């Protein structure tokens, strides 16, 4: 279970970077330089990296200072082969976001916030990023009278809408990403779910420029089911990119690696991406554990990748075993994907057999063979067939 | 603190009704005629019922026993001027729905989904309902291979498309409102949140035809903030109806009278209905618990009317206090009703304060003022002035 | 993976025999003979069953239809070998429950509930049950003012102590276990986890006569590790029997089969029980889930015990593997298990290297090296070593 | 609505002192003296403060800096009349606790920190406090096989156990209270509710020195009823000290001022320590949100107050009222606090009334009447009587 480049693995600068500072505790790792992540993750077999702005020029750089992170950076991108295949904004850590960045009460703050973000979209055009992700984890409220949610989405469609006039007057070849979580840093988060960032890119002037980048734990912490928001996604168009990670219910984001957490859930998320063809990266936004020194990190990193690689070949087995095959019949999903009335509208109303002659006790008894096929899931997941 | 049948506030049939049976006990009371929950309602002050189908005419009647059971249904709404507003399916309860109704995976099933529902727009038009809820309670799965999600929204958009076409041949004016819930009896319902069910919506053939009915418990069942998504709705123009009731947080589903559970939540969901001008029905779709009995019933249904009519004037004093409206000023909610940069794009990428010569210190330094804000909501809330 | 009866694997009677029946839905499968599911159980491999009084005697059976029932109870026994290691009474279904069974407000209603209770006590002995179980599902509230949680602590402790009392004073080799469940279908259930049932045992006259009963989806429902509640019940030598099932996280309680849910939690389950050995029973409380016909039922019921003798497997290899023993050392398992100050608490307050000289930057940079033995332990899971 | 000194309210040094670091972003707010807090919080109305060891000198000052910062507290106190009633140790802000203090893997580890808390004991003596909180928020795990449970709990008795010994040998008057929560900043803390405090104290050498120091929104993390769990520790003698707060729902602990987060749970909170005649500190362990600037502080730190007093007149007026009064008998709450049994078990069993006579449909029949009292606790709550 050796992943290659062409697995398409990538990992954010601030992941495998952690500091691990939390709410509660001081740094247990030394920071690491981003010439040196870009080195160990390409040993390992990964793809490309992502970056926040601040997460490779250290906010308040001067110009000069920029360019040679910068040199620097690109430099081991040219030595190892790694890409950058999305970039992003930090509108999140400094002290002006503490109310938001494009839903900011604050004016002068809003018009900031559009401001750093244009010029990490320059950059990123520059190093090669086809996405664009924004994660307004500061849009949001602790109180009821803080926050009018109409004003913050007329402000939050506003920015977008002159995001997309930037993209396009500059004939950018990128698309955006909205990222959604339903709470903190914020007591709420604005666009709390997939289903929310959908509904939203439907209002946009340009909505063709956007889609969503869900991550796992950011549903779970709703006790939403992953892969069915994944999914809805899918059938909507709109999955430009995806943040894979694990998270045990109901609770602060844990960031744990890609496999822990809701391991079925992982599973029908492999299984799901694979046989839809999802060609994006398959994106890391996950956190070593703070009780982890460098050996751990790197060890945590390498499992990511590992358990997908496991999941995704169980998954295959499952859905190229004759038996599933047979009990996938057995429980209807043929009948599933087939139009319930082609026929049309008034064919539908002139058939008896569809009411007035329905025997709806014959039909109610049929079982559905759930479990049976369920069981079927289970065994290859653990692999005893 | 009286209502009145001008303040529209309204009832199901199924919840004064409810016999208090549960996943783990019997009926603790005997079923109510509908004709005397229509009587005792109107006493009440109320403005009208809803019905599923099955409530109002039992599930195989003759169309003999239907048109009785319509005729004194409609003698009672003439003796008290009570209204329809509002009307649904039952395509829950009977065993042949175990699978779901629009997207069961048996064919036979979805086709007779369809034709229980038109059947019952039929009805709901006959007796004056402007909306028509659809609230898909079996729409979902226990197991991740029982349901391919894509496939089921395709048939989910297939019956609304359908419906759509049913109404418009028809030239009836009735418009759509889907109800989301995040599981409960599904192991995962499809459309889990309001955010799913906006998204879903922009998809059908006719979207103007179709709008929202969220449910407080239902959005509290997966955590999250019930204002915001109606804040949501209300942004879309898709707030066509609500449910009001009561959820103590995570859990099943309660349906507690309105006002109980999450008091502050219900303060500013109240304060943004009435702010926002939404005028359609206050609907309850909440249960007596089963610990009460017909005496418990009617004192619960009016605790709803009550709650409403005291949150609606204490949301009033707190808009209306010049206190109040000076710590919004004080705030900034005045500011973010203002656009971020009508001045344009080009106009913004010139501006050296927006960036260049913008001071983040002195920005990050201004406080937001929200608890004292809170502070007012709160006493506002409790009488304390 | 084949069971039998020395793996000690029960069920309840209304676990197979579970209708379907749910707070939105009718029965979707007929009412199965105790004596059928005796005689279809047997075949699968289980060592006994498990009742509710209600389940084996219809509720307001004559004393001649009791030992009518009883008798053929008593005959599929002898004809399969099946064992009754536990029972318990049903103090929630009938109406007169509704407020709780020892708890209840009602003072006749609490005497009634402890005379039910003995007369089924007298039964279980007669059938050889060692361990009698108490789930006070009715016992709690949905409002604060319903119930004085003091004086209901008292009643449930008067009912506890006067069912040691009837023990004791006929001699009975039976201990009690206590279940604990934080909601549904009261608002909050008394007692609602593991600890809250064990601080609580320690107030009883006689605390040797009673532990606890723990259902996996129980503790669940609040969001906590199974494993480390058992860990406790463990600890306190108060595990008396187990409930086994799945759950996916904080909701309505879903019964799914042992293995479904939370997976990475099953393996920790079974890593524990049988590093521990526990003794008892491994008893299912599960619902083949309303989808199902009866070969669902049998095939359901079947996958519990699969999946407990994979885990189990899967488990076993991974303490027996030398890599993960010494894994196990480099995280620092075996320092764990010696005492922090077996010198005593002079010696310790004179030990200059436990603080003056201790140095703590060293100390902070050791790494756990969780990772890796949590990957050790995904590989093992999977199967993938 | 203003409090004196003999409202008993209390702060801790950490709580208006947060500068508004979190896991997302950095300090808002510089670093406030505990000097200025004393003073700050005195002419608002408090009685005293909390601290952790490391909140008062800062971690590795020497012999020299920790007398000078301890005579400037000490003379602030002087100067306001403020007490100190309780302290606490930090064991989970340094790196060298990343894996906890009492039940750290390494065994170097658990003995410093067990030397650190001695230390700090010494000081709250001196100080006067009369309780020693233990919150181990690092004792714990985010995996599986990193922590063996039972033997972690030994770990944790033993650190117990020492601490108790340390206490009486020096013949001090101070006890502890453990402080539970389920998880964060640990995947799950061991202890996690209290009723697993409560029965981990049950298992100490001397039990008497101990009990729980609850807080809100912790118990909240778990999703159950606080009033509730405070009444079980009340029931068993073992309240002695309780952290005020809000909190909305299960996430990740929001600290909000007490009164907001669940607003009904504070009314019966409040309801529950008056009428209890709990005499302990009120104690706030809250964070202004990041949002505020220091005016933002103190009208946070005021409005914990303010809602407490508020909340404690409308549940004096609740339970002085008649109409109440005849409402609780009315529901029978009266009949609660009646022995089931005073006359004995044998009495019990030859009473006809209890079983083969009960009539157990007319008891069924009976209203609980619950929600007519729940709609006279919602009006005086809302002062609309
Ligand atoms: O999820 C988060 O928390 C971030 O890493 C987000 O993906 C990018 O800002
Ligand atoms: O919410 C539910 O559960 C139903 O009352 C729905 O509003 C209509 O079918
Ligand atoms: O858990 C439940 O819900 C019951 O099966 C309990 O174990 C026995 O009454
Ligand atoms: O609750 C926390 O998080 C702490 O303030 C605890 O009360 C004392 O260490
Ligand atoms: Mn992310
Ligand atoms: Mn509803
Ligand atoms: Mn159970
Ligand atoms: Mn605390």
């Amino acid at each position: 279970y050796q992943p290659t480049p062409e697995d398409r693995f990538t990992f954010g600068l601030w992941t495998v970077g952690w500091q691990g500072r939390d709410p509660f505790g001081d740094a247990t790792r030394r920071a690491l330089d981003p010439v040196e992540s870009v080195q160990r993750l390409a040993e390992l077999g990964a793809h490309g990296v992502t970056f926040h702005d601040d997460d490779l020029i250290p906010f308040g750089s001067s110009d000069s200072e920029r360019e040679e992170h910068v040199k620097r950076f690109r430099q081991a991108l040219d030595d190892t082969g790694m890409k950058v295949p999305m970039a992003t904004t930090n509108l999140f850590t400094h002290p002006v976001f503490k109310d938001g960045g494009f839903t900011a009460n604050d004016r002068d703050v809003r018009r900031y916030a559009l401001r750093k973000t244009i010029r990490n979209i320059d950059l990123a055009v520059e190093l090669g990023a086809e996405t664009y992700v924004a994660w307004g984890g500061r849009e949001g409220a602790e109180s009821g009278g803080a926050k009018d949610v109409r004003d913050a989405l007329d402000r939050m469609k506003e920015a977008f809408d002159l995001l997309g006039e930037y993209v396009t007057s500059q004939g950018y070849d990128i698309r955006f990403a909205i990222e959604p979580k339903p709470n903190e840093p914020r007591g709420d988060i604005l666009l709390p779910t997939v289903g929310h960032a959908l509904a939203f890119i439907e209002r946009l002037e340009r909505p063709e420029l956007y889609g969503v980048n869900p991550e796992v734990g950011h549903e779970q912490m709703a006790g939403l089911n992953f892969p069915h928001g994944i999914a809805q996604a899918l059938w909507a168009g709109k999955l430009f990119h995806i943040d894979l990670n694990g998270q045990n219910g109901i609770k602060y984001d844990q960031d744990l690696r890609f496999g822990a957490g809701d391991l079925r859930a992982a599973f029908w998320l492999v299984d799901l991406l694979e046989s839809a063809g999802y060609s994006g990266p398959r994106h890391f936004d996950f956190k070593p554990p703070r009780t982890e020194d460098f050996d751990g990190v790197w060890a945590s990193a390498a499992g990511c990748m590992r358990n997908y690689l496991i999941l995704k070949e169980r998954a295959a087995a499952f859905r190229a075993d004759p038996e599933v095959q047979e009990a996938l019949r057995a429980s209807r999903l043929d009948e599933l994907a087939r139009p319930t009335a082609a026929d049309g509208l008034q064919a539908l109303l002139d058939d008896r057999s569809a009411f007035e002659e329905f025997d709806v006790d014959a039909a109610a008894a049929r079982g559905m063979a759930f479990e049976r096929l369920d069981q079927l899931a289970m065994d290859h997941l653990l692999g005893a067939r």
